[PDB]
């Protein structure tokens, strides 16, 4: 079913999503390329993560950087066959608070980062015969967010990037496809004092936060050539954060 | 790799794409109840199929044949732990050419249908302690199809029906998710003009209809606990059909 | 500035946003019929309405009714050049606790009703050189809201119907678009534990549920030759209801 | 009818569609701010629109300009009670053809430009007890367009930041809605051979392209106290283009 015999580059893969989709994908067959500004972590992924992993420095907003470590694992590997776009910073705060020197810069990692390693990882890919990207959004990119400000403006850009890129390439074999995790457990969002458990997030219909290995299946689910007639597509994981609201608050909670 | 050792009811399970769900998830471990009207092929699939799975006849908008296919299941397996709707009919006609009649009839087993079968599973699951009830609509319940009148509208109900649900059974671990193929080569799409292969549906991002095995995939994989934190989705296995028009139509031509 | 100098016909005429819209349609000068199966209280609206107004029975689900009364509009009046589809029922339960005779009345009314008077008007609107209709959908036809069960299966199902129609009846210049009305204070939803007034209603963006004269000053607007290149389109009204979810449910309701 | 006794700035103002919400707004009644770069027909424009009309000059990607622009408005007219952010620039061309910097450029402005707008005028509103923002996005923003590129992904980024918004200043009685015209008559549009018309253009479920003001109505509207319960809202002007492919598409022609 969901297997591989490809060669997938993860950024923000050092630690978070990234890694863990990394694990999962590199525990289903295909080899690796951790790309992130973390260096001493990234490379602490790679290391554990085995031969079929390597990691390598990339600012997801230089365009060199792109270049380059698409280049790496067109040598080091043979091919990119998949893309998985993780990096990105996060934006807890009301909108006219933000700062647009900040506005920019989250939107710059965002958004016109997912553009740059697309258009780059495109000619790889045409060169393999076709391939996955799986632009990874969040909930914030599927309904009108409180507080994300910056980060609610580029994840619902993700989206329609990931959906024109869609039409064009297609017929090139190249899936572009958009996944929206909800509320997932991290260190992070741990730090922000977020329980992990059941019952511990009643304001998402599932009543629970995510797990990190929840969301990495469906990102190599889109990866794997079951999903060979998928583009243009997103599909969310939040236990229905965005599909509605929950119960009590349809009442009042 | 999404795998299985659960019973699972394929409703419309006798010919198409019901019947390849109903291969794929025995190919994964699922135990299958093939459930249709049509009992002489249905009973035939069931029986290319083997002993992990059993056919039933069910004429899905009679309530009393869904309390007895799940019962069945029940007693016969121990268990119902994946629903999938798929048994519906087809609209290809103008809205003010369709009669009231058919209308009646489409919606009917379309949308009152699947109402149904997720209003009988539901203590099935809830026994069970979580399930999976995958809803397949179709492109028609994503974007206003021409000719598709009360088969659109029963698709958008359908769409619309699987989301309420997924909020109000999320604490009971039950998942609705819907999926929504798009063109997919079938003999009768086949009779209807459709070719299948490359370049052979250019009205498509992606060119060509999709073999019914590759919705199959999509449908398989909610079934599984590989997507344990997804409820309230809609999945689109379309080959980018439903995300845009197509480069040409941009340009017009 | 929204005027209107043509004879439409609006559905659940006898009361709130049906009888709100009436008014309102009149005063932008339009040549209302309303139509109900609440004939007293439809007749003494008329006429509180005055000349420019006639009430005519109809049972939305009787093919027959909408034909008497269309040939009515026309005969009475000249043309039909708009339609508000607004008579509907409602649904508060839990899905699985509805039953299906119900969920099927419900289903009758709320789509098959709108169908029924889509295809009878359309000829009528054809000969008077275009028209516009609008179908009142609801807030719960624009995302999984809990307890709606068959009300939003349907609402859905009003929502994907008016598309297709749309991109069916766009040459001829049949204008159709969906108004999803969230929360709006009507005795009936008084009888309900609703109240109007500011921060009355905390779980909308806006504070409070909306008042009949919110929603049909929109319906106007789509029914007004202003919106002459607007088909297809789905205006919800509901304080940002449907737009996301409330600050306090963001950080922890 | 639409009446706005009121005073609102309109971004992108010297010309096409900013201009002809322009006059429509100042025969509303309302009192306006035109804004541009374009200094000299912006000038011009303002002066044959009346004493209800003053040209700033105002670079979308600047925050001292608009700081200053709506200071002024407040001075000059008292207050701010409407923004219409329709200042932007487009996109012909494949994502892989278009470069960063170009990317970056257009982002600026069409996304970052309508953050610092939304932002700078939001006090002024709470000052006034409520507004109404309108964030001209484009059909690009509701769905896979090829060849709008960096257009398509701030497009989309525009629609959601109007619905972040709307959630969080509700309560402020601030009101913030994004419209989507389509194909629009425009001599830009006009040099690719783009014909006015009916039946000029095929594409488009309303077989044609839509005027200027066809889209500046719907400004208005959402402008008028008379969409006093709209915000988080999407409309589409775009002669269905949005809702499904065209009838000749879905038959494959
Ligand atoms: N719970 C969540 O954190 C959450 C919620 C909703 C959506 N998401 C989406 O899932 C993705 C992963 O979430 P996460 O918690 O693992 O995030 P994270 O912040 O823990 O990890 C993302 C990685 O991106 C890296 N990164 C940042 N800037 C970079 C740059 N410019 N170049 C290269 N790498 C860079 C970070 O350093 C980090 O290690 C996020 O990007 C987010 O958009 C996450
Ligand atoms: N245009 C299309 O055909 C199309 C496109 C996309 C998605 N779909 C989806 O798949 C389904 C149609 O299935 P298909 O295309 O594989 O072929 P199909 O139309 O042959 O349907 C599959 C089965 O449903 C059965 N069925 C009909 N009425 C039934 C009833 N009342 N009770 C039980 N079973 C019944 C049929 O006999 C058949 O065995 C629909 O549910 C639809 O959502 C169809
Ligand atoms: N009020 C809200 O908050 C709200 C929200 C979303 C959607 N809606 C929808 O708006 C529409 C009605 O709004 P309302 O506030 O005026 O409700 P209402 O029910 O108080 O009045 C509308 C009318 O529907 C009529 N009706 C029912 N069956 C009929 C039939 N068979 N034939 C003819 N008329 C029939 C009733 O007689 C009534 O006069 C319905 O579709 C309702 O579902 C209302
Ligand atoms: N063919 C079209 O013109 C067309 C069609 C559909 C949608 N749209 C969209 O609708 C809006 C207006 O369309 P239009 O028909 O008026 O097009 P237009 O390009 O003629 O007008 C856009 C205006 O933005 C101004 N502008 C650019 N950068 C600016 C900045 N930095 N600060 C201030 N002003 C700036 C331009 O100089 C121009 O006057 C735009 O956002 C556009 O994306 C345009």
């Amino acid at each position: 079913n969901d297997l591989s015999g490809k060669t997938v580059i993860i950024t923000g893969g050092a630690r978070g999503l990234g890694a863990e989709a990394a694990r999962q994908a590199v525990a289903a067959g295909a080899r690796v390329v951790l790309a992130d500004v973390l260096d001493e972590e990234g490379a602490a992924t790679a290391r554990e993560l085995g031969d079929a992993a390597r990691y390598q420095h990339l600012d997801v907003t230089i365009e060199e950087d792109w270049q380059r470590v698409v280049a790496y694992a067109r040598e080091e590997f043979g091919s990119v066959d998949g893309l998985v776009n993780n990096a990105g910073i996060s934006t807890g705060m009301f909108l006219e608070t933000e700062s647009v020197e900040r506005f920019r810069k989250v939107v710059e990692i965002n958004l016109t980062g997912v553009f740059i390693g697309m258009k780059t990882v495109i000619p790889a890919m045409k060169d393999a015969g076709g391939g996955s990207i799986v632009n990874i959004s969040s909930a914030a990119g599927l309904m009108g967010l409180a507080l994300t400000s910056s980060y609610g403006a580029s994840k619902w850009g993700v989206r329609g990037l990931s959906k024109l890129a869609a039409v064009e390439l297609g017929t090139d074999r190249i899936r572009v496809n958009s996944v929206h995790p909800g509320m997932t457990y991290t260190p992070m969002t741990a730090e922000t004092g977020i329980r992990q458990g059941e019952g511990n997030y009643p304001n998402t219909p599932m009543g629970r936060v995510g797990e990190p290995g929840e969301i990495a299946g469906a990102v190599v689910k889109l990866l794997s050539d079951t999903s060979s007639y998928v583009t243009g597509a997103e599909l969310a994981v939040d236990g229905g954060w965005t599909t509605g609201p929950t119960v009590k608050y349809v009442m009042g909670q």
